[PDB]
DNA sequence: CGCCGCGTCAGACTCGTAGGATTATACGACCTTGCTTAGGATAATATTAAGAAATTAATATTTCT
């Protein structure tokens, strides 16, 4: 509930074009179908969603999906971008060079 | 021999300490210089494939226990 009211402003649906996500339920759905999303895509997605149209920073997402502890030494964001893109395609997800990346409403 | 009159130069030491020197001022015209636009060709350079394989972290047996 605190996450939700702070973060998705307090709704519990992110409805961008055919993208819908309930992060209560954990569920998105690509139009109307189901997807099967790993965690760390379903993290990453989330954060886009949330901040609907604005850029969010390379090290805000490295932080979101990686606890303190346990952080990798090479690219691995990038290929989880990729990923995510090729469950969503490549439309959704824009690349901003140096400031991370952008889910685009428009 | 015994002045004698010219410049001449540093004169003890610790603390803070405001305002300070006018006059009266030509136009072009090259020529050069010292800094700014600008316009693409590359060159880094940040990211994206990709896959593949390698863990590797979970899922789901099944065998003990």
């Amino acid at each position: 509930a605190l996450l939700r009211r702070h973060n998705n402003q307090g709704d519990n649906e992110i409805s961008v074009g055919n993208l819908r996500l309930n992060v209560t339920r954990r569920l998105v759905w690509l139009g109307e179908t189901a997807l099967d999303l790993t965690p760390k895509e379903y993290a990453l997605l989330s954060r886009l969603m949330m901040k609907a149209g604005s850029p969010v920073h390379r090290e805000i997402l490295y932080n979101d999906i990686y606890s303190g502890d346990n952080e990798p030494a090479t690219n691995t964001l990038e290929v989880h971008i990729h990923n995510l893109r090729e469950k969503i395609g490549k439309s959704r997800i824009r690349t901003v060079r140096g400031f991370g990346y952008m889910l685009a409403n428009n």
